[PDB]
């Protein structure tokens, strides 16, 4: 099994204890570690951060006490339009030359692989992801025969039924990626002003409208469409999506105001780092969806959906029930990586409990 784990550029800035470089992470955790965003420019890949070359560096030297540690950069991001992505996959020339520059960077900086995080294809987009990564693997086989290990090549998907339709050809870029990782946790997205939980496991059968939200639909879907179990990784969160309430209402349903008010570290709305929800939980109500085994917890006008030790166990054990491939976990930086913030005096307590369960059979 596999424990890819996302560490993120810009959790460097952070205040205090938030601040987190390639320093903190356990060489012997995951198996995968995956940097996050580079960037284009002029058709290539390029760097992000001013320090990247420092901070790859540091990453890429946890292979020192860990040999069998594997890392991966990813291109794209949320904050990385699509409309860019979308015209350089559509131009085979500047499609072509996007690709050429890819390796030597890699190989420059000590990268094992490449990953896609094109967040969000369209209609109009479907065929040239396909042609994208077709090529690009046929690059990195041709690459190969230099007489050095094959880089990597993989891709970062949506869970949302509508988003799989629209701009996937699962069957065909499957066939070319060495692993997908399944995105299931911004389920309650961005819109519609009800209470709700990110990243269901289950139906939460007690709810009628959208059953395609969920872990379980997401991963029977991708299936059905021909991705194949040894390749599919299901996306576990370490952050929790926060909510200001707009009544006293607290269950299914209740009318929501607008995001929750920001974190003291992580600085921004709506969301909330696992260590910061440690805190938050003093004097907190806890309660816990039965359905969809997540928990979610309320503290005056304040609702958060999240995932614990627990619901987290579960996913895993899920997963590994449907035989996938492993499990992706979004931002080793939102989970607790000092083990000072959640009661015991573990050290990032979500990802491990990850692994614990994988390591299990
Ligand atoms: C990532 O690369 C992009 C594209 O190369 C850089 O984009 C910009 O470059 C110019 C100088 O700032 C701007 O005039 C343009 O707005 C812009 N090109 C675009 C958006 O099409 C961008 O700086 C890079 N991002 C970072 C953080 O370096």
């Amino acid at each position: 099994y596999k424990l890819i784990c996302y560490y993120t550029s810009w959790s460097q800035y952070r205040e205090g204890d938030g601040s987190c470089f390639p320093d903190a992470i356990d060489p012997f955790l995951c198996t995968h570690v995956i940097y996050s965003f580079a960037n284009i420019s002029n058709n290539e890949i390029d760097t992000w951060e001013w320090n990247d070359v420092t901070l790859y560096d540091t990453l890429n030297t946890l292979k020192n006490r860990n040999p069998k540690l594997k890392t991966l950069l990813s291109v794209g991001g949320w904050n990385f339009g699509p409309e860019r992505f979308s015209k350089i996959a559509s131009k085979t020339q500047s499609r072509r030359t996007f690709i050429k520059s890819v390796p030597p960077f890699l190989r420059t900086h000590g990268f094992d692989g490449l990953d896609l995080a094109w967040l969000y294809p369209g209609r109009r987009d479907k065929r040239h992801l396909t042609a994208l990564v077709k090529e690009m693997k046929a690059e990195f086989a041709r690459e190969a025969q230099a007489g050095t290990e094959r880089l990597l090549l993989s891709a970062a998907v949506s869970a949302g039924k509508i988003a799989i339709d629209r701009g996937y050809d699962i069957a065909q870029i499957s066939r070319h990626l060495d692993f997908i990782s399944l995105l299931t946790y911004d389920f309650h997205g961005a819109w519609r002003q009800t209470v709700g939980h990110h990243s269901p496991l289950f139906r939460g059968n007690s709810d009628a409208s959208s059953r395609f939200s969920n872990a379980d639909y997401a991963v029977s879907y991708m299936l059905r469409l021909g991705a194949p179990a040894n390749k599919l990784v299901m996306g576990i969160p370490t952050f929790g999506r926060s909510f200001t309430l707009a009544s006293s209402k607290t269950d299914v349903g209740a009318p929501i105001s607008g995001p929750g008010i920001p974190g003291r570290f992580t600085k921004e709305k709506g969301i909330l780092a696992y260590y910061e929800i440690c805190d938050f939980l003093h004097g907190a109500t806890t309660h816990r969806f039965r359905d969809q085994q997540v928990p979610y917890a309320t503290k005056g006008n304040q609702w958060v959906a999240y995932d614990d030790q627990e619901s987290v166990k579960n996913k895993a054990r899920y997963l590994k029930n449907r035989q996938l491939a492993g499990a992706m976990v979004w931002a080793l930086d939102l989970d607790d990586f000092r083990g000072t913030f959640c009661g015991q005096n573990l050290t990032f307590p979500l990802t491990s409990a990850v692994k614990d369960v994988l390591a299990r059979v």
